[PDB]
């Protein structure tokens, strides 16, 4: 009753998206590991964990309103990538998609006067702000040093450091 | 290292473990929705542990030099007729996992993949624990029955079980 | 500066919160009278909590430069049929408060009073918590029933919730 | 679920372990009776250890859902010729236990009962330890002989081993 | 020096205590098999306690200079009708042990074996404790009944008693 | 009596192999040091020490069964290598040989129903799992950054770090 | 730096030290096999220390810029007629080492390799200790003889000696 039926559906859709996102990042981390980029792998693995916490936070919110969060089938994430650079370009694009989705979600909550859900989404709005700075910076590195083996060797070390942080 | 067949089997188990976690998570939501917070807390913790079983296997495959593949995770059922059905289903599900681990252990052995056989022993031990735990819950339902007051007390026990 | 109308909206909410507090205090006394000390304890603490919601708004209004005004507070109902009714009434009441909070929020936004909208966010969040809490109690009544033994055990859960 | 046959194998081992414990306790009493307190202490602790091996198996069987069954326990020998014989009998007995454990392990594996195989690994390891321990005592008897002064010093080593 | 007859009395009690321990262990397994983990835990600890009573007597006999003798231990009953029967059997059994202890005490006194009489005083005291404990459990069964919900709550009390 | 005579022989053979392996790694470390790769040297030196502990653990196990472990003559390890990369390629190959030997050992223990020795070898089975990930990662580094002087300079620093770990 | 001749001599000593460690290790196994655990513990510790003497020398050669070369390590004998023979052999072996260190010290001096002469002083001091220790063990055997009870007590002393 606290959530409109249409809002429960939007939130459930975001829950499934976040879940898939976590799995994509995890699958990507396995690619990096496979290709000898352990720093990238550690970074993406931690990022997958955090995305799973985003999904969990939504799942919990939905239940707390008295509605029923519902996981559907999670699609199989892509597992073959061309290069480390492509992995992080795909991640950046994917994060932009997430930001766009969270923003649409906020707009819907607002235009329907669901101030509670609007209030709830502020955490995500803020969190996606941090994400884009982080992932753009990685692309800026690749742009700066290039994508030859030596460049990737050093970038991989910076990713290892970002993970521990 | 790992045979291609072994990699496929391990990836299938990684996928099942992921599904299992999602099943327990979905179940915890039904429990909470119906007011069984103890059950919901217990199931949530189990969904976390199952996700760690998933990760451990994922990491093992990677460490052998193979590429683990998550695949598509099936949708878990999201409705149950009663709290009893929830835990009858968890029990049957855990037996399935135990059976699947055993087959895997068998495939590892019969192909002389002793490293994988050794790895799988942690899971073999864990499932022994899992089965005692869930059988004990069914035993409770059987004992007190499944009326409202019964479930009320069983739910309290579940909340206690969750805290550890 | 708060609009003349917004001051009136806030002042009315101050009055509603005050009455809400007294309603819960009166209910706690019914509970204690009928031997439900767990329930009395819980509602007693809830009445205090609500008095704090009142105070927070009162202070906000004062700090904007406006004058909060406590009107007259109606007498709360003191006659209830059963413990179940007490908690159904409370859940219903909490839903009314939630709705009033949402209206205030909407009027603040509509007014481009971003300050008051911001301020009300604490309340929006609190009400999310409150409804989960009270629906949980109705669920327990539903599960266990409303016979004597049932109420006996629910009252225990209420005392624990109180702590 | 443990096979009907595996339950019987485990139950029989439970019984063997129980008797083994009693055998060592009875031997400890012979030792104390003959003035070998070191040896009595050592065997007494060994009887407790063996009772624990028993309990571990008993609990395993119960936890699988099956029913462990303590049968009747035969009376252990209480008449021994000498301290040397006591410890030769124990070494021989430990070898029998080791062999039974290995058979159980083999039956578990053969059955594709990977759970019980896994469980038995603790026992396989323990028996490795035990045989080194008991062979060490026979070696000492061999080295020193079995005259009174000899036994006097060996008994001291046994008390120390007990700690 | 213990009389030939007193050694036999003590040895027989050693055997009874051993069987008593095994009886309680077997019962604990029935309990766990039927889903009464509280009861299993309680009886399991009680079996250990009884094994200690056994050991204490065993040691006493040895320390007098006599030879304790573990005879054969019969198989305990493993088939019970219900939790209630398990605990009625235990209370009955404890009463038998109490009576045997009293007979031993009387034979010791009659023999002017003041040493053994003195020794048995620990047991006389323990049995006083034990009977209060076990009668308390029968009283609870009487109060609550033996339906499923009843047993559910009694099992909780047993687990607590175990701690 | 606990070990079959054939098993004592297999275990003694593994003991001599482990000993030679330790010495090979030690000799390799001296080559790295000689060629100015102190990080590699520190790494290989520590690896030689650990292999000596593997051998020691087997030696002790054999004695504990009541059999007699026997060291034969240890062959002279190769001391002339072409490059750092060859050193680590040889190490990786050698580690694969060790893994294969441990596996054959496990199979023999099993097929002869020596569950005690089978149980004992599980430690080695697990340990060799770790080894191959470690040494493959080193080859992946060489593959990534190349084998020019600058590349080896940076790889040598990573090996120094792996050693302290 | 080091003359080629000096490098050869040092490498030969590295090889002897490795062998020595293996001899004591092999001996410790015979001791344990015959039930002399004290002797086996004492000899095991000595095998560890000898392996450190090896390493110290290995590191010195490397540090001078030369390449130390391990060579093939001879097989140590693995059987002995009695515990007494074990320790008569250890004594003779230690004297050989002492003699070899002295020759080395002499070669260092006579070629004015003062750095190597200085390095070798640690070994010169250590062998003085070694000889007191092992001579003292023979003195024990001589004193109590080599019957079973004698060896039993000597073995206890050896276990004590090992603990430090």
């Amino acid at each position: 009753f606290m959530l409109s039926q249409a809002m429960v559906e939007h939130l459930n859709e975001q829950i499934n998206l976040e879940f898939f996102s976590s799995n994509l990042y995890l699958q990507m981390s396995a690619w990096c590991e496979d290709k000898g980029f352990d720093g990238a792998a550690e970074f993406l693995r931690a990022h997958a964990v955090e995305e799973m916490q985003h999904m969990q936070r939504l799942f919990t919110y939905v239940s707390e309103t008295g509605a029923l969060p519902i996981l559907g089938a999670i699609a199989a994430p892509r597992h073959d990538f061309a290069s480390l650079g492509e992995v992080f370009r795909e991640t950046y694009q994917h994060e932009q998609k997430i930001t766009q989705q969270i923003n649409k979600l906020a707009h819907v909550a607002f235009t329907s006067q669901d101030y509670s859900t609007f209030n709830f989404l502020q955490w995500y709005v803020a969190e996606q702000h941090e994400e884009e700075k982080l992932f753009k910076g990685i692309l800026d590195k690749l742009e700066l040093v290039g994508e030859d083996g030596k460049a990737l060797f050093f970038i991989d070390k910076d990713l290892a450091a970002l993970a521990k942080k």
